[PDB]
């Protein structure tokens, strides 16, 4: 009977894939569409980015882990989404219907929100996607060549913020590392953030006192309420604004080196949905991950809307992590086969929060946050070793189970209790 489609082979769709098919069993077709026939463990980018990691560490080949598993994979980007026809347009023109579609593709990097800031276009580099940052990482090497001032941060309407801040410190540590800290001009990071350690996420713990600090000990300059105009001739043109939204300065920096963590806005195959998105291009769904507008159409992951709680005088957003988007795609599957079935699931992704461990080498720093708004019931930043072993350890466990498929609650590692 029912064909249910994934869109998007990421951190939630992966999963979701696996997750859906096990549910449905054998009377029901699934089938996988992404852009590119491999995955990626987008955590271990940043790494990636800086030679500590290689792509072949952190990403794999799809088809024979899923097929294996009776899910179908299509290897092409979707281009166009008829929510009516409910047929989706490949990028090669042949099409694909479905009676449920659960979308999980991620999010667009808006370079374009700020001219000349896509990698291919200048030094401001990017290690959101592996593709990416093996370009970092090539033009660190550049850096290490011809030392020159180097520059990272997170753009006006960023939401990764963590992921900046992880980068520019490994980023120093590699190059101490290499005896070649001392050749750098100048080492400087520029956030839309209000303070730093906002981190989409109005602070948490004392994750603005300790990563102050850390960048201190680190030589790095730091501005905060700064948002880049252009990237044009090897240089970055910053505003950086009051409280108010009035400006305060201009400045004019060059770039040997950089890497800016863009905003993320909805896919274009997914924003073209009339009525689907919010202006973002975000899925606007209610609590248990169901379009708003199209009761067959469902959203997980980063896709999906989630209205702002604070309006910060340079645009920031709240960061969509790893254990919420599980808990998304949890709660989509199973009301999709209560579709199947009659009722109408009644499973939610639960509470908000943010959770993210950031390996610095032998140690790390990880934040709990929930829920959104303050005061909280956890409010923890911590820095430790416990935090890499848990980074090694998520990074080994997430892998081995998108080959070796997924049936239950994602989060068994809260076994470590029993
Ligand atoms: C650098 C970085 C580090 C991060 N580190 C952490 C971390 O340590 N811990 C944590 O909890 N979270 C982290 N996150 C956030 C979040 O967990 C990841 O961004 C996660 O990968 C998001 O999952 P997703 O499924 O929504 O999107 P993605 O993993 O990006 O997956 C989207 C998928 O959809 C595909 N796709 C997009 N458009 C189309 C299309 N039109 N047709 C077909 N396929 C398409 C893409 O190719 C991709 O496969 C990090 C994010 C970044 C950017
Ligand atoms: C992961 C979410 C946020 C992403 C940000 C990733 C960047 C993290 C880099 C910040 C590192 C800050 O740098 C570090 O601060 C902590 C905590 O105060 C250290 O360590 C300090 O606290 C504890 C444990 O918490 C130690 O065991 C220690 O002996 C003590 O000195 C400092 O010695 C300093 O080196
Ligand atoms: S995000
Ligand atoms: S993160």
């Amino acid at each position: 009977m029912a064909h249910v489609v994934i869109l998007g082979a990421g951190t939630g769709g992966m999963p979701a894939a696996y997750e859906m098919k096990e549910a449905l069993g054998s009377g029901h077709e699934v089938t996988l569409i992404s852009a590119n026939d491999y995955f990626q463990f987008v955590p271990s980018n940043p790494w990636v980015g800086v030679g500590w990691k290689e792509r072949d560490d952190i990403a794999f080949p799809i088809r024979h882990y899923v097929e294996r598993k009776g899910i179908h994979f299509i290897a092409q980007s979707a281009e166009q989404i008829d929510a009516e026809a409910q047929n989706i347009t490949l990028a090669d023109g042949n099409t694909v219907h479905y009676d449920y579609l659960m979308i999980a593709t991620g999010p667009k990097l808006a370079f374009e929100n700020v001219p000349g800031s896509d990698p291919h276009e200048g030094p401001v580099q990017s290690i959101c996607t592996v593709d990416h940052a093996e370009r970092a990482f090539a033009e660190y090497q550049a850096l290490l060549r011809e030392p020159g001032p180097i520059v990272i941060g997170a753009m006006a309407g960023a939401s990764a913020f963590g992921p900046a801040y992880e980068y520019a410190m490994i980023v120093a540590s590699d190059l101490k590392k290499r005896g070649m800290r001392d050749k750098i001009p100048s080492f400087t990071f520029i956030t839309s953030e209000p303070y730093i350690g906002h981190l989409g996420i109005q602070g948490v713990g004392d994750s603005k006192g300790i990563l102050t600090k850390g960048l201190k000990e680190e030589g790095i300059e730091a501005y905060t309420n700064c948002k880049v105009t252009k990237v044009e001739d090897n240089k970055m043109y910053v505003t950086q604004v009051d409280e108010k939204g009035e400006t305060i300065k201009e400045m004019v920096l060059p770039v040997k080196f950089g890497m800016m963590i863009p905003a993320f806005k909805g896919v274009p195959a997914v924003a073209g949905v009339e009525g689907l998105c919010n202006p973002g291009g975000f899925v606007l769904v209610d609590e248990h991950q169901r379009s708003k507008k199209y009761a067959n159409i469902f959203a997980a992951g980063i896709a999906i809307a989630i209205p702002p709680v604070e309006t910060t005088p340079v645009p920031t957003g709240a960061p969509k992590t790893g254990y919420m988007i599980e808990s998304m795609v949890s709660a989509a599957v199973h009301n999709i086969k209560a579709d199947l079935e009659g009722r109408k699931g009644e499973q939610t992704m639960g509470t908000w929060n943010a959770v993210c461990f950031a390996d610095m080498g032998d140690r790390g720093a990880a934040f709990i946050a929930l829920p959104q708004l303050k005061p909280r019931k956890v409010d923890v930043f911590a820095y430790g070793r416990w935090v890499h072993l848990a980074k090694v350890a998520f990074e080994k466990y997430f892998i081995r189970k998108m080959k070796m498929g997924v049936s239950e609650p994602f989060y068994e590692k809260v076994l470590f209790k029993m």
